[PDB]
């Protein structure tokens, strides 16, 4: 049919080595915020065979047991034995952490009123919302996330005990163009790759991934005789987690956001306190986009903001409504300016960004779940 | 004026700690390809005070002196003394490199005809082109890159000897909407932050950044009395490079591509051989997008592709022309299918991706310069 197109998004499981790093970075952030709500945290994680390395800058009054925080995060993910390729009990935890650069500290937050704190860096950030789901997220990324959540569920409840924590999923949806909005028609292609034990055969895994994972997640109305299934397409995935592939914090920024929809400014979320606008301004921009769609001002919208290090107010704000509003982009920009204050020192109050809830964000995407403050739309006056 | 909007892009200098990691990762890739054109390389770099760590997976017949390759890359960037916060002569180089997972190797390339090699991973990748510049790149990212190149030029020629290698730039352009294409009107805001010595005062630096950097890069026709300048907005940037901020490979993926324009699938380029579609398919998608614009089929275009690990052919191809073609998106998709083969085993031939030219790509963006093979448009038959 004319007016239709394919769009592909991916997601990864909690044991994906990049996602291990995100969760550890946010476990460290949460440990600091639990004792010091004003902790300055820039914690990068690196994961390879037998190694978690923490690298970065933390200035905090907190007393944090990095060995305990890191190992407890790896335990939760499910890497608890050499047979699985990684073990929280016996892995190396290396720490290369120093205080925040005093040059950054003096430029950003020292002797500044909290509301008037400088952005922790320059950068650009986008928020996106789409009416194609209730949670205002693209169906492609929602389904990809849910397939990884289903794998973790069936691993943890023991129904597929051959599963290991490292997984990736990919969903291609055929969409109908609808006056600048998008309507999902069908699932065109699904990929699932998941780490597994040496006992289970490829046919058992492929049958289980179709019958127990895909059918348990993707509504039958989206699946048909033409839907393509790439299930364990590598043929073998015994070696996995950090052993199979080095992981780093902030290497899943598209999985973390909109699955390639909307736009991205390049900033990583995990391991960063609210003064890092890479996180706080991206959460705020999601909040603005979702408020515009839930407020009925547009079906689809993209918000861009940008900052300079040491400057409170955004340098630029931009609204792109994909032709899905009766109001002009200028009118929507004026509504945003009347209703939102995107200084990081105000966002922290509105979104409660000193609360140690960050490890919860670091798998299955930061947006479209659990009614986090940035997912509760603001009632707009105009 | 109605029909106008702001768009912001950033770039970073060669000494930005994330960009140090990209250049080292690609220095390592090039060293392998110089001896073994079929080297399988997945080299992550981590940079913090006094440390370069290599982490990842390399299977290669090459004999590579990692100490020499890493230190020569850091020397070229200009970190050659403790006074600058980092020194190629005396820094720690740690190596955590293993062979490629045999499970990946058997699934992707072992006993496979080169043309029919599997994608090295699943994933999605985008190519973008815009007629707003001759090189088919957004003006925002082009200017941001050139400001960092100008800083490196004036550091290396000794005209601003107080400059250090770590820099960031950000350019906001006011655009006119033109039937789905974009026309730059003016530069709204410029940010420049650059690491400097203890001798030079803030006023000298700000004067020099305006008169010797901005006026040397940005045409006067884009600058006016209302243009906003944030020059050394932190007030002090003596501590810099890895000492100021931990760096990782693949944490500048938006700087590497379109500066937030177009779209991104999440994949990092640097440290990866052609079998990693994160790089090869993104280069190929840029090549397709630039061929469509230079072929006169559209003013602006976005290409999405996606892959499954172990599968040669893309799972999905999608064309979005922003309403800037007389041809439908379906017709452009058919032209792409007739003219391009986006198997990684064919892209490697068309774009010469075994050639050790990758360190050249790892600063100032991978697209819109130096007539790399993916920047030479293909003559289209239709
Ligand atoms: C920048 C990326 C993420 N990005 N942002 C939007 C799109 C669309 C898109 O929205 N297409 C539509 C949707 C609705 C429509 N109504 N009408 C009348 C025409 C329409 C066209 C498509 C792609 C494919 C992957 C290239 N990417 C997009
Ligand atoms: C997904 C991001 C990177 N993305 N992709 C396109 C845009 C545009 C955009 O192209 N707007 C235009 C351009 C030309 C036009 N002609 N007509 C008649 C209407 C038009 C609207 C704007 C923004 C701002 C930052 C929110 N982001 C965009
Ligand atoms: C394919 S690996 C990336 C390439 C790898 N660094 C290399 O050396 O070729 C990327 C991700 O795919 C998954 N993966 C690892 N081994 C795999 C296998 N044998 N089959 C399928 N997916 C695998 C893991 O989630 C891993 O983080
Ligand atoms: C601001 S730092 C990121 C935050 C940092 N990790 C922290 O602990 O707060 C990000 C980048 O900004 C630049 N930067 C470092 N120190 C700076 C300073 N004093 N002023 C301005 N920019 C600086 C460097 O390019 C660095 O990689
Ligand atoms: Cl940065
Ligand atoms: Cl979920
Ligand atoms: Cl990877
Ligand atoms: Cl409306
Ligand atoms: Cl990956
Ligand atoms: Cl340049
Ligand atoms: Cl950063
Ligand atoms: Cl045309």
């Amino acid at each position: 049919e004319e007016g239709t197109f394919l769009f592909t998004s991916e997601s990864v499981g909690e044991g994906h080595p990049d996602k291990i790093c995100d969760q550890i970075s946010d476990a460290v952030l949460d440990a600091h915020l639990q004792q010091d709500p004003d902790a300055k945290v820039a914690c990068e994680t690196v994961a390879k065979t037998g190694m978690i390395l923490l690298a970065g800058e933390i200035t905090s009054r907190a007393a944090v047991d990095y060995q305990k925080v890191v190992r407890e995060a790896v335990k939760h993910i499910g890497y608890d034995d050499s047979s699985k390729g990684f073990d929280y009990k016996t892995c190396n935890v290396l720490v290369a952490l120093e205080q925040q650069s005093p040059d950054i500290a003096q430029g950003v937050h020292l002797d500044r009123n909290e509301e008037d704190i400088g952005a922790g860096d320059q950068g650009l950030m986008f928020g996106y919302a789409t009416d194609e789901t209730e949670e205002c997220m693209p169906l492609t990324i929602v389904l990809a996330h849910k397939l990884n959540a289903k794998l973790a569920e069936l691993r943890r409840n023991g129904t597929l005990p051959w599963l290991r924590p490292d997984s990736k999923t990919q969903v291609t949806v055929q969409y109908m163009q609808d006056r600048g909005a998008v309507l999902p028609i069908r699932v065109h292609t699904i990929v699932i790759s998941v780490q597994h034990d040496e006992e289970v055969c490829l046919d058992e895994m492929r049958d289980a991934l179709k019958e127990k994972v895909i059918k348990a997640v993707v509504p039958a109305k989206y699946l048909d005789e033409d839907t393509i299934y790439h299930l364990q397409p590598s043929g073998r995935f015994v070696i996995g987690g950090p052993q199979g592939d080095a992981g780093l914090t902030g290497r899943k920024i598209i999985v973390d956001t909109y699955g390639g929809w909307g736009a991205h400014g390049g900033g990583a979320f995990s391991g960063k306190d609210y003064t890092k606008v890479d996180r706080s301004a991206a959460y705020a921009a999601r909040w603005v986009a979702k408020s515009l769609v839930k407020g009925g001002l547009c079906r689809r919208v993209l918000v861009q903001v940008s900052y300079a290090i040491g400057v409170s107010h955004p340098l630029s704000i931009s609204i792109f409504h994909y032709g899905t509003s009766q109001k002009s982009e200028r009118e929507l920009l004026e509504i945003v300016k009347k209703n939102f204050d995107l200084r990081p020192g105000v966002i922290v109050r509105d979104l409660d960004l000193k609360k140690p809830i960050y490890q919860r964000t670091a798998a299955y995407g930061h947006f479209g779940r659990d009614s986090f403050p940035w997912e509760v739309p603001k009632k707009l006056k105009y």
